[PDB]
């Protein structure tokens, strides 16, 4: 019973343009990742959701709820053309707009997968612009978040969701019913399909959260939800991400 309908006939709404508006936006690129390794199940999607700033709100350009297909020994790099895939089409429509993108995956799973995929995401992101697309000679400039297990002195590039799902929950409820946020005209799709509409997709997932301490998810597939709210609580301070 937390988000309005009031906020959800506006956050439908309203089609913001990034690639006139584009000089008016912070130049990084927050992105997060939820991946779900198990397959045939309604909630074990894997979330895209893409961020930007404006001075002082934040604006969507990219969700995937992405499946499992069927049949899987590669399942790490298909969820790396999937995030590259969006990213690349982000990039691709926004031409000299952006200075460097911080891309986040969690590691609830297991630390061990995250890794490898967020390299496996260097890799084909360190293969694409090189190959064609424009001259941006290491233009739009990639940067992880590099995180510390608990008991590890190592840092690996991975985001655990331990202390701070309440605070990005808080966060995101204070500005969302506030009409902050806003989803672009030129929103990005890949997985949902080009006929339906992403923000529709997106606002029937919000439509299930819950109380003060949020025990949330009555239902089906948070992940786009879970997915976009960790990306924007990114999209405010914390702890420095960094280069690898």
């Amino acid at each position: 019973p937390v988000l309005t309908k009031s906020a959800g006939e506006r956050f439908l709404l309203y089609r913001p343009s990034t690639t006139t508006n584009s000089g008016l936006m912070a130049p990084d690129l927050y992105v997060y990742v939820d991946p779900a390794f198990t397959a045939n199940t309604r909630a074990s999607g894997t979330g895209v959701a893409v961020v930007g700033r404006y001075r002082d709100d934040y604006i969507i350009f990219a969700l995937e709820h992405f499946f499992l297909r069927a049949l899987t020994g590669s399942a790490p790099a298909d969820i790396a053309r999937c995030v590259v895939h969006s990213l690349t089409q982000v990039l691709a429509l926004h031409p000299g707009a952006f200075r460097g993108v911080r891309v986040a995956v969690e590691g609830n799973s297991s630390q061990d997968s995250a890794v490898a995929i967020a390299t496996h995401v260097h890799t084909e992101m360190h293969r694409l612009l090189a190959s064609e697309g424009a001259d941006a000679g290491s233009g739009p400039e990639l940067l992880f978040y590099h995180c510390e297990p608990p008991g590890s002195a190592v840092l690996y590039p991975f985001f655990l969701l331990n202390k701070q799902k309440t605070p990005a929950f808080e966060h995101f409820i204070k500005k969302f019913n506030s009409g902050g946020v806003m989803a672009s005209q030129e929103i990005v799709s890949a997985t949902v399909r080009l006929q339906t509409d992403p923000v529709e997709y997106l606002l029937e997932q919000l439509n299930n959260l819950t109380e003060t301490v949020s025990p949330n998810t009555d239902g089906a597939s948070d992940d786009l939800m879970v997915a976009v709210i960790m990306a924007i609580y990114l999209a405010a301070q914390a702890g420095p991400p960094h280069t690898f």
